[PDB]
């Protein structure tokens, strides 16, 4: 039985609108509808992982698993194991996998953040999972954002919020946010941004809509104009759009847009918006493969559309060497020629770095960088030819050059962050000197960049 090096992966988001779903809600689960669609020819094919995000999700976790599982059985003939479920008020968040991956997933951990303050603390906020399969670490955040045209400043803190505070992966990590704990990361839910038009311009978007014409749409939806901007989801993914809106529907059809205020909705416009998506972050040279993203026409229970989005996600093995785990390989090294870190902060501490990564049997830490003034005011921390050499377990190409080191950069003064990055060691060449960087953030914001030369040495 060969490990996988691939595995097919379903995301799921649908905001239920605190209604029962219907009897049949299979084209979800086949990639069926508008936008990004699934090839009829691969409808009996499982997927390996199906992540289910709900929110406003009237069921019970019982009732949801039963429909759920009844629904993946119909379509594919499998009986699929719950690895994980989690909610938090009216959102929630299911994963299922093949019964031949129950002895491939473990780790499991499941985490919830609430948003806002008193006011605005009781509805909102996250839920998530995480686990590994083999060798890769996945993680799954559904999220319900703050609501309202005039609210995506609250919605990109409800982010910040979430992302700061979800307690998922590996906790030995301690300087890296989930944005950096996992291979592949998914992030999706009712984020609840909207399409910034004028009111007055509701039936004009309604006829864009009917004509499929969604390109003045799109150049005004909210989240793809603060992402541009670095105000939110900096350095996710994101599939194009090529649905309609997926809210917001009178129920029971899908032929109507309710667009118009009324005291249900405190008075507000609700013109029609992409409010429900699915974004990803994967470390640096790992294959990802967006392979749908769309909408269901047929499922119309709510006044939101269900979204679905499949991915062919790179795996890998669970490697045991002669060696490690349980020692170091002395045929394998990673050393570092001419690094150095630019960032932002306008203080004046000394910085060492962290190197973290499941090719070492535990982080290291560098010596204090000297710190140098850019020619433009910044911060520069020469770590020269300084760098510790890095002992990894396994030394083994096959191995090795599938692994990633994340850096953290932190002050000697507090043991702070600054700033936190991740570079492949999937390089062109080994025993070669090869340019590396990556961005440096900290909650997930621009701090800062790390660049330098790598030299990987393998047992090839
Ligand atoms: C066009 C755009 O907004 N791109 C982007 C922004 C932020 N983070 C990642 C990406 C790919």
């Amino acid at each position: 039985q060969p490990e996988p090096d691939m595995i097919t992966i379903f995301i799921g988001t649908w905001n239920m609108g605190n209604a029962p779903p219907p009897k049949k809600i299979t084209s979800w689960f086949l990639s069926k509808g508008q936008g990004k669609t699934r090839d009829d020819s691969a409808d009996y094919i499982p997927h390996d992982i199906y992540v289910i995000g709900t929110q406003e999700d009237p069921l019970s976790e019982k009732e949801w698993l039963e429909i759920l599982k009844h629904s993946l059985q119909e379509i594919t003939s499998v009986t699929f194991k719950t690895v994980a479920i989690h909610t938090l008020w009216n959102i929630r968040i299911v994963v299922l996998a093949k019964p031949e991956h129950e002895n491939r997933i473990s780790h499991i951990c499941t985490d919830n953040v609430k948003t806002g303050i008193a006011n605005t603390l009781g509805n909102k906020g996250a839920v998530g999972v995480s686990f590994m399969f083999n060798g890769t670490s996945l993680g799954f955040v559904n999220s319900h954002l703050t609501s309202g045209s005039e609210k995506k400043l609250r919605r990109n803190q409800n982010y910040m919020n979430i992302l700061r505070f979800l307690a998922l992966g590996d906790k030995k990590l301690s300087p890296f946010n989930i944005t950096h704990r996992f291979t592949h990361l998914f992030w999706f839910g009712d984020l609840n941004y909207r399409v910034d038009l004028p009111t007055w311009e509701a039936e004009t978007i309604i006829q864009k809509i009917k004509q499929q014409q969604y390109a003045d749409l799109l150049s005004h939806d909210q989240l793809l104009t603060e992402r541009r901007e670095q105000k939110v989801f900096l350095h996710f993914e994101e599939e194009e759009i090529t649905f309609a809106p997926t809210y917001r529907f009178e129920r029971l059809t899908r032929d109507k847009y309710a667009y118009t205020k009324q005291k249900a909705t405190g008075m507000k416009y609700n013109l029609p918006s992409w409010c429900d998506r699915v974004l990803w972050k994967s470390y640096p040279l790992v294959h990802v493969v967006c392979q749908s993203y769309g909408s269901t026409s047929d499922i119309m229970t709510s006044d939101h559309s269900p979204v679905f989005a499949t991915f062919e996600a790179g795996v890998t093995s669970q490697f045991v060497s002669k060696n490690g785990p349980g020692t170091v390989d002395s045929q394998g090294q990673i050393e570092f020629l001419r690094c150095y870190a630019t960032l932002k902060t306008k203080s004046q501490t000394k910085f060492y770095l962290e190197f973290h990564s499941s090719c070492l049997e535990s982080f290291v830490k560098s010596q204090e960088g000297e710190n140098e003034e850019g020619s433009e005011g910044e911060l520069v921390v020469k770590f020269g030819e300084t760098l510790p050499k890095l002992k990894p377990i396994i030394s083994d190409p096959e191995y090795l050059l599938d692994q990633h080191i994340l850096i953290s950069i932190k002050s000697s003064d507090s043991d702070e962050s600054y700033g936190e990055g991740c570079i492949a060691l999937r390089l062109e060449a080994t025993e070669t000197q090869l340019p590396i960087y990556t961005p440096l953030t900290h909650h997930g914001e621009l701090t800062g960049h790390f660049q330098g030369e790598i030299k990987l040495q393998t047992s090839q």
